[PDB]
RNA sequence: GAAUCUGGUCAAACUUGGUCAUUUAGAGGAACUAAAAGUCGUAACAAGGUUUCCGUAGGUGAACCUGCGGAAGGAUCAUUA
């Protein structure tokens, strides 16, 4: 499990292991762009944010816990 | 009357530390300019769509905004109508 896929843009799939907030003032100031932590009940954590920057979204992935960069499969869209 | 030699005096330089100045590398940190077809907002110029600006304090992705006290560079020189 653990799946993380993002989507024109939502982030849905997002361990736990660090706090959430922390995350968005890392990620509006890393990407210029409005932020968003939505909690839709039972659904992958929403995270949203603008534009089209799906390599940048890859830079801070990797540049805040992650290390597989394997099981991630962003769509297009 | 030479070498030698006791004392001193001027005292170069050496050995060792201390001192500062001048250059010099130095991981990395931190900017600042030009670069104008990246980015996300649209802060400001009109009542800029919440009037602007100053000092001070806080929080914030940013341009900010909020509080307190100021000023007209205000959008009023004017209610003994
Ligand atoms: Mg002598
Ligand atoms: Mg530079
Ligand atoms: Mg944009
Ligand atoms: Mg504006
Ligand atoms: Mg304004
Ligand atoms: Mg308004
Ligand atoms: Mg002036």
């Amino acid at each position: 499990s653990n799946y993380i896929h993002i989507r024109i843009t939502t982030v849905q799939g997002v361990p736990e292991e660090y706090d959430l907030k922390r995350i968005l003032k890392v990620l509006k100031k890393d990407f210029a762009c409005n932020g968003n932590i939505v909690k839709d009940p039972e659904m992958g954590e929403i995270i949203q944010l603008q534009g089209d920057q799906r390599a940048k979204v890859c830079e801070f992935m990797i540049s805040q816990l992650g290390l597989q960069k394997k099981n991630i499969k962003i769509h297009g869209f």
